């Protein structure tokens, strides 16, 4: 029904679930107060700031025409069409948003056949990469699947070249396990064993992939990209069994202490991976000094107060509460709503450059704007310091050839402390790894050797390497004849006679 406006020279669609699931009669349930509003005022906290900027966009004045998705697929395309028949009243040149991944797919399946420009902040599904599908649809916040590179690259890092999987049913497990598989060919890496893990599954079941994972004994590291219920139910049969892996698990597992829920033993010495986002200050600021009166400009604010402090405008009870009273927690997508308007505008800033040279004004040049080109040339290409970064940082937002986030993930390892069992971080994964060894207890005091995860020994300085043509982590030791001197690492050379080697 509502809908919120900004005028400008160009317009940004928005689509937030400032509304959850209806259910029965109602289309439209409950506000939501974090992934809703918080995120919807991210966007107009970024809108205001560009529009401010001496440099971005100097003459063309940003605008909006945010719509409420209701956290509903079919209710998003329903409002959606605003944007399409705006595109050909006011057109929309992009439009910031998609949350649930169910609602981007929709949209970004409307959007294609108009050519307009999409960037979501919060969907991360592997389905919205397909380019044959989903051509116009870009995101902030990384695809899923994209851990699977920081996952292979702390593998590389302790040199366990010989690991096992276990994934969940599903796009979130299927997708990252075979990304896994590809970034860890490519560190020359090998899979021992593959199990699949599902929610249907049994307690019985779960013990059957720990016997399977037990057949490789070589193969001490486990890599999961599991969902918290797998993860869960996996630690418990490894638990019950007294079998002791090497965990490096995705984001399904990350920092949670409930996927570690009496399966303490089993899940120490664990390395899982989260998406990391850093606190905007300034947006801190902002948000807390909102109120009913003062925020005319968002329609659902009225009702996200009455909801937040359970009062009423009619009992004249809600003037005396404040955002300012409690300290404001940031919800975790905020950085990615911020820079996917930032993107849009950036992209908008480097088409203006070329296709109008001449002013700061906005030309018949942009009068329409191309969706193909922007979307193509522009969005696409755009690498920017991100904004509002933390002062030490060099964060860039920047998109693959089909238009998915690059992201930063922190690392923890799960311990032993005073007795008790924590997380504790252990690095990062920027455009890069790094991590503190003395931060992991197996490590840290140099006590005991590093876990080992090879498929062979190493070979005696008597001896040559042995392969499959292609196949490189398991090898055979051959040694070199007793007149034999090595020539490299797999070649043995005789000698005749009157020569011999440094033995
Ligand atoms: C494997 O890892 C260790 C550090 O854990 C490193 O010093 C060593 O050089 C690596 N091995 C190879 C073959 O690069
Ligand atoms: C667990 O397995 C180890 C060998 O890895 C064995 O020495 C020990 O007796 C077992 N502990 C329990 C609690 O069953
Ligand atoms: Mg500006």
């Amino acid at each position: 029904k509502k809908v919120l406006t900004l005028e400008g020279d160009l317009v940004l669609g928005g689509l937030f679930p400032v509304h959850q699931k209806g259910g029965p009669a109602e289309d439209c349930g409950p506000v939501n107060e974090h992934r809703g509003i918080q995120r919807l005022e991210a966007m107009l906290f970024a809108l205001d700031r560009i529009n401010r900027d001496p440099h971005l966009l100097p003459g063309v004045r940003l605008g909006a025409h945010i719509l409420d998705s209701c956290s509903k697929d079919t209710h998003a395309l329903e409002q959606a069409l605003d944007f399409v028949r705006a595109s050909l009243p006011t057109a929309i040149t992009g439009v910031i948003g998609g949350s649930y991944s169910d609602v981007s797919i929709q949209v970004a399946n409307l959007l294609r056949l108009f050519q307009i420009p999409q960037i979501s902040y919060a969907s991360t599904s592997a389905k919205l990469s397909d380019k044959s599908r989903y051509d116009y649809f870009a995101r902030t916040v990384p695809p899923d699947f994209f851990q699977a590179k920081a996952m292979a690259e702390i593998l590389r890092f302790f040199n366990w070249t010989y690991v096992s999987t276990v994934a969940s049913e599903g796009d979130y497990g299927e997708t990252g396990i075979e990304a896994f598989e590809l970034e860890a060919r490519a560190r020359n890496i090998c899979v021992a064993t593959s199990e699949k893990v599902g929610r249907a599954m049994s307690r019985a079941a779960f013990e059957g992939v720990v016997r399977a994972l037990l057949q490789k004994p070589s193969a001490r590291v486990a890599v999961l990209f599991t969902r918290s219920e797998d993860a869960r139910e996996l630690l418990a049969a490894s638990q019950r069994l007294n079998a002791s892996f090497t965990w490096v698990a995705s984001d399904g597992w990350g920092a949670l202490e409930s996927v570690v829920a009496g399966s303490e033993g089993a899940a120490e010495g664990a390395i899982t991976i989260e998406l990391a986002s850093y606190p905007i200050s300034d947006f801190a600021s902002y948000f807390q000094s909102l109120d009913p009166w003062n925020n005319s400009r968002n329609p659902w604010f009225r009702e996200f107060w009455e909801q937040r402090f359970r009062c009423s405008f009619r009992q004249r009870d809600c003037a005396a509460h404040s955002l300012r009273a409690v300290p404001f927690e940031q919800e975790s997508k905020i950085m990615f709503v911020v820079n996917a308007v930032y993107a849009m505008a950036h992209a908008l800033h480097n088409m203006h450059r070329a296709l109008c040279p001449n002013t700061t004004r906005l030309c018949d040049a942009m009068r329409p704007v191309n969706g193909r080109r922007l979307y193509k040339d522009f969005v696409l290409n755009v690498k920017f310091d991100a904004p509002f970064r933390p002062a030490d940082t060099h964060n860039e937002v920047r998109f693959d050839r089909f238009g998915d986030g690059i992201g930063r993930y922190n690392i923890f390892t799960y311990l032993r402390a005073g007795g008790r069992y924590r997380y504790q971080k252990v690095g990062y994964w920027a455009e890069g790894l790094t991590l503190d060894t003395s931060l992991i207890p197996w490590a840290s005091p140099s006590a005991g050797p590093l876990p080992a995860s090879r498929c062979s020994e190493p070979c005696l300085q008597n001896e040559v390497k042995s392969v499959q043509p292609g196949e490189v982590c398991c090898w055979l030791c051959i040694p070199c004849q007793p007149y034999e001197y090595r020539l490299d690492e797999f070649t043995c050379a005789d000698c005749g006679l009157g020569y011999w080697p440094n033995a």
